[PDB]
């Protein structure tokens, strides 16, 4: 679920913020 875009500064689940 969470913990993937922390590595991009995007945090979590969105279809591109
Ligand atoms: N929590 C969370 C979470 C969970 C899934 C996510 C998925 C789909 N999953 C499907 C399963 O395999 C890994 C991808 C895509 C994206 C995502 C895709 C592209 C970008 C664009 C714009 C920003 C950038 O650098 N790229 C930003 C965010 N963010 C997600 C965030």
């Amino acid at each position: 679920l969470w913990q993937r875009r922390q590595r991009r500064g995007e945090e979590r689940k969105a279809p591109e913020n």
